[PDB]
């Protein structure tokens, strides 16, 4: 029993981890194979944050402009290019500790583990959501940048986010593997704008049902709802709408507790209109959507590895 | 920026969980160096857990039925002997991974990782508290017994718990790896009351300072406190009593953010006294007490491989 924000092991990653240096800036960087990829904001100066034209400054740096370490051994770097936000190192030495791994843009609403690291050497992992703004609310000091996220799958490692940036409002923002930003953001010292973060819905039922099963069912109520009524309520709220493959993926918790989905969504409802009265739900005082439906069966099943 | 309740890098101990069989049960084990650490009702059958007699039970046991084995590699068990809750099993072959590590007792309020394994194999790290009253509010499904906690100091491992049982009320009680439970529990499948449980004082304030170092202020007062007004108002909600090595401990959160100690106490004084008024605290709408003052330390700083 018990429910807990899970990360998933840290070990595949970590043999993954390297020092990128570039002039005065450190950043961590993911070994995988030949290929060093770490954020291209490495080969930014004091100033050049503000509005970087990226391309002119990676012409001024050469292969031995990039000092990597893992622990103690320097990699020779035997190439260098810039894909989207991404800096691509190709390296002599192949990582002898690349696990089995996959590169996925992952979902707004899906999870993901994070190896928080500094100066190529890992601090902590926690677990966290793709925000539907496509913004994490993680813990990113400096020289954070280049830590990644990730998922397992048996023993396969699918690396998911890069850290590049924080936000005004203190969230952060990242890249895929590729290089790409999740959401509108730029690697720039700008003041940007996420946009409404909105609660993934699907997310808290499926916590409202690995509530149920660790016991908490003082929120069960004796009504119902419909999908429309319900997500006229998602709306007043800034819940995201609840659709039919939703129902469909929080089959099995159904299945597994008895207790329609719709059933579940009319309990929200009523969590969202009187709120909790100072009561609790799996030890929290709000409403969690940090835990997918996938989250929940693997914890209250155990499923390892992975 | 950003708080994130943040578990220890599990690469060093995942390398450390193996299977270990005995008739019917399968726990996980702590294979270092040479000897593999589990809990010792792993020899337990269906009926014995009701009050079994250990000693007894392990008479019957020889060598070969403690199956153990690391992914596919089965060790040979050279020896057994039984070291309060634990059992203690030889091997031929010395874990060519076992990292720096101490054995320690960890005391209440301290914060550990815990790596929750199934038939040998990690499936989640997460961080929690041992409570005052020797529990944790833990993540443990059947074969989870065996899964360690633990600390990571420069390199040095220091593991400080192995996870046992759940008790009724769905908290979980273990022992250290010297096999001595924290608390009052037995390993036998008997109701048993862990006491009530108080709220770690040193920790909330910690807390406090992380929110306040974070951009969370508006629950920073114009008052002032001592220690024994302070304590009374600690013991009316289940608070421990605040001591002057607290203060003292809290000394860097308090110097990094210029609020003195009880300035802290006298917010938190009123945080008890009024609630939160339906407000969020760092994403919460409790007072949190699972972060140590040297967690908030080494978030806020960000104090990498420990
Ligand atoms: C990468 O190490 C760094 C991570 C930031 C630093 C503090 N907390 C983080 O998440 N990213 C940047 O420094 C980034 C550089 C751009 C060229 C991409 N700038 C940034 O995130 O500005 C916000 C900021 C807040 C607090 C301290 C420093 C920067
Ligand atoms: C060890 O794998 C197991 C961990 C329990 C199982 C379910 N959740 C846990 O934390 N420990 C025991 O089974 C323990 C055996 C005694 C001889 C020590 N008994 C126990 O914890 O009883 C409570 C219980 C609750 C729910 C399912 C099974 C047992």
């Amino acid at each position: 029993s018990g429910f807990r924000k899970m990360a998933f092991p840290s070990g595949k990653v970590e043999g993954c981890m390297v020092q990128v240096t570039c002039g005065t800036t450190t950043l961590n960087g993911l070994w995988l194979d030949d290929v060093v990829y770490c954020p291209r904001h490495v080969i930014c100066t004091s100033e050049d944050m503000l509005n970087p034209n990226y391309e002119d400054l990676l012409i001024r740096k050469s292969n031995h402009n990039f000092l990597v370490q893992a622990g103690n051994v320097q990699l020779r770097v035997i190439g260098h290019s810039m894909q989207n936000c991404v800096l691509k190192l190709k390296v002599d030495t192949a990582n002898p500790k690349t696990p089995k791994y996959k590169f996925v843009r992952i979902q707004p609403g899906q999870t993901f583990s994070v190896l928080a690291c500094y100066n190529g050497s890992p601090s902590g992992v926690y677990q966290c959501a793709m925000r539907p703004n496509f913004t994490i609310k993680g813990s990113f000091l400096n020289g954070s940048c280049g830590s990644v996220g990730f998922n397992i799958d048996y023993d396969c490692v699918s690396f998911c986010y890069m850290h590049h940036m924080e936000l005004p409002t203190g969230v952060h923002a990242g890249t895929d593997l590729e290089g790409n930003f999740y959401g509108p953001f730029v690697d720039r010292q700008t003041a940007q704008a996420a946009g409404t973060d909105t609660t993934i819905t699907v997310n808290v039922l499926a916590w409202l049902y690995a509530a149920v099963i660790n016991g908490d069912r003082w929120f069960l109520n004796r009504f119902t709802t419909t999908l429309n009524d319900f997500n006229l309520v998602a709306m007043k709220y800034n819940y995201e709408p609840l659709t039919q493959d939703h129902v469909d993926i929080l089959g099995p918790l159904s299945a597994q507790t008895g207790i329609a989905v719709l059933d579940m969504c009319a309990s929200l409802k009523e969590l969202l209109q009187n709120g909790m009265n100072g009561r609790t739900i799996l030890g929290s005082a709000l409403l969690e959507d940090e835990f997918t439906p996938f989250d929940v069966v693997r914890q209250c099943s155990g499923v390892t590895f992975q």
